[PDB]
């Protein structure tokens, strides 16, 4: 908190994005799903997904070269500017009595790009305007901004995104308004550059040691990705319902976020001076080890200490990861690393995903290995990068 108040203005505006950005989506992408269910097929409704999820990480890989080839500002302005089209068009698509659900897909296809422009281009400035001592300090307000205002968002969002949409895509148009002006006035360029596509990567991708980091960084971030693929599907399949796993799925989520917004400022206190190489492997360590625990056991009081363990290790996790790879990372080509960094999550889901499909086979414990198995392959490849970087001091 007192920490926010002594940042530069830019970093300053940076948290204030991604919050009203994170609260925007609680309130309204969280329930899309339902929408998209309501109006549209299931296998529709899937296929739209994985388009948006295409469509985002093309948004990402444009936006890390173009923050690198041209300033960080213009391409974030460029972001907002296709966010506010996709706002007030989903707006203009949801009049009750004209509701036009393939239009509203449209609309927020354009946002969720409009969004990642915002954040791939905030990643590099992140870099940009912080210095060794504060960025994990950045790195970690940032993350617990988010965590705070999903919480809001999830709230408003429950109260009024069956009964009145319009008001939250108004809220929506709103926000990127604020985020807009912000970008254009408020902020100020934070890269000068000394391109071609291909080029600006094969020479990301030819950096063997970020590389390393990459695998390892997509093994713990396959973790995460573990309640979007196994978590619901073990619960659903076998959970005792206590006086209804998809329910007890949803009570997680809440406890992990609330549990990040109370214990963030405690367990940095203990972990104030920690290596980063340490706090990828204690966060890392215990989340897997929280995963396994639930996923070996079908009881309330278990699977709820178990989520503990996991949201304690995520919490040291989530920073260290994030300021080792800015160490790891080019000055002059952070917006490329950033767009590498963007194939950590659909690689790890897609993992996550197949290994799902062997899941009946191999059951809870035969699926606890692989997890365990690749965790450890996650601090194998961490110490091999980090040993090959901290050469280069
Ligand atoms: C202005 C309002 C904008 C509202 C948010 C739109 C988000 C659209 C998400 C749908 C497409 C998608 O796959 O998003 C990818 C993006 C991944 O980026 P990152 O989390 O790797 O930085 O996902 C994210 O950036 C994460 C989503 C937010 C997380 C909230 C807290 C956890
Ligand atoms: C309803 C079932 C789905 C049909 C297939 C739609 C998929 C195609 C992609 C989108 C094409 C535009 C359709 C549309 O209505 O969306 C945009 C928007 C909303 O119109 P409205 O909600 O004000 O009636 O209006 C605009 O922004 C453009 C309006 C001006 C030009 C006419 C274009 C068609 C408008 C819809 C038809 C007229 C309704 C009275
Ligand atoms: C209270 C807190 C509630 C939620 C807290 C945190 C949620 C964090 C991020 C959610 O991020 C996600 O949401 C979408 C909404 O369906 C996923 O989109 C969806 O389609 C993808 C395509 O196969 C699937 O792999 C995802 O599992 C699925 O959820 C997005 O690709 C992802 O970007
Ligand atoms: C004031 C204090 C408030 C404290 C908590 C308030 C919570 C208010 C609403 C919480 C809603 C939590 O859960 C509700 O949104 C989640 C966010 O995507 C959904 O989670 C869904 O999307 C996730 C994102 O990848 C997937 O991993 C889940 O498998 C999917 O089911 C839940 O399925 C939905 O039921
Ligand atoms: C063909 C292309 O296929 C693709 C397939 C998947 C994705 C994809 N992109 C994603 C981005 C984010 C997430 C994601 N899922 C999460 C589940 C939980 C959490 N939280 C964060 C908050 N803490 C407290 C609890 C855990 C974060 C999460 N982030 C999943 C994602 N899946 C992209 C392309």
């Amino acid at each position: 908190g007192k920490e926010f108040w002594n940042l530069d203005k830019n970093l300053q505006l940076r948290l204030g994005i991604v919050f009203l950005g994170a609260f925007s989506y609680g309130t309204v992408f969280s329930s899309m799903t339902i929408y998209y269910n309501q109006y549209l097929g299931s296998a529709i409704t899937g296929i739209l997904l994985a388009l948006s999820a295409v469509a985002t990480f093309v948004a990402g890989i444009l936006a890390g070269f173009f923050a690198d080839r041209n300033g960080r500002k213009p391409v974030m302005v460029f972001g907002t500017i296709i966010q506010l089209l996709g706002a007030a068009l989903a707006i203009a698509s949801n009049l009750p009595g004209h509701v036009n659900p393939w239009s509203t897909f449209i609309a927020f296809l354009l946002i969720s790009f409009g969004y990642n422009f915002v954040i791939t281009a905030g990643n590099a400035m992140i870099i940009d305007a912080s210095n060794a001592e504060n960025r994990k300090v950045v790195f970690m307000l940032d993350y617990w901004a988010q965590n705070l205002s999903v919480i809001l968002g999830a709230a408003l969002g429950a109260w009024l995104f069956r009964p009145a949409f319009e008001a939250l895509l108004v809220i929506l148009l709103l926000t990127v308004l604020v985020s807009f002006f912000l970008t254009t006035f408020v902020m100020t360029e934070t890269f000068k550059p000394t391109d071609n596509i291909f080029q600006a990567y094969k020479t990301v991708l030819q950096d063997k040691t970020y590389m390393i980091f990459m695998g390892a960084n997509i093994a713990t971030t396959f973790i995460i990705m573990q309640f979007d693929n196994f978590l619901p599907v073990h619960l659903s399949n076998s959970f005792k319902t206590i006086t209804y796993g998809q329910r007890m799925l949803t009570i997680y989520l809440i406890l992990a976020c609330v549990l990040v917004v109370l214990l963030m400022t405690t367990l940095n206190r203990l972990t104030k001076d920690w290596s980063h190489q340490k706090g990828f492997i204690w966060g890392s360590l215990f989340m897997a080890i929280g995963m396994i625990f639930s996923f070996l056991t079908t009881t309330f009081t278990p699977i709820f200490i178990a989520g503990i363990v996991y949201t304690l290790g995520e919490i040291v996790y989530t920073p260290s990861v994030q300021t080792l790879g800015a160490d790891l990372m080019n000055p002059e080509k952070i917006g490329s690393y950033n767009g590498v960094a963007a194939i950590k999550m659909p690689i790890a889901s897609i993992l996550a995903g197949l290994l799902v499909s062997i899941s009946p086979m191999i059951k809870a414990i035969g699926v606890s290995l692989v997890l365990a198995l690749t965790e450890v392959l996650a601090i194998i490849l961490v110490l091999v990068a980090v040993n090959r970087h901290q050469k280069t001091k």
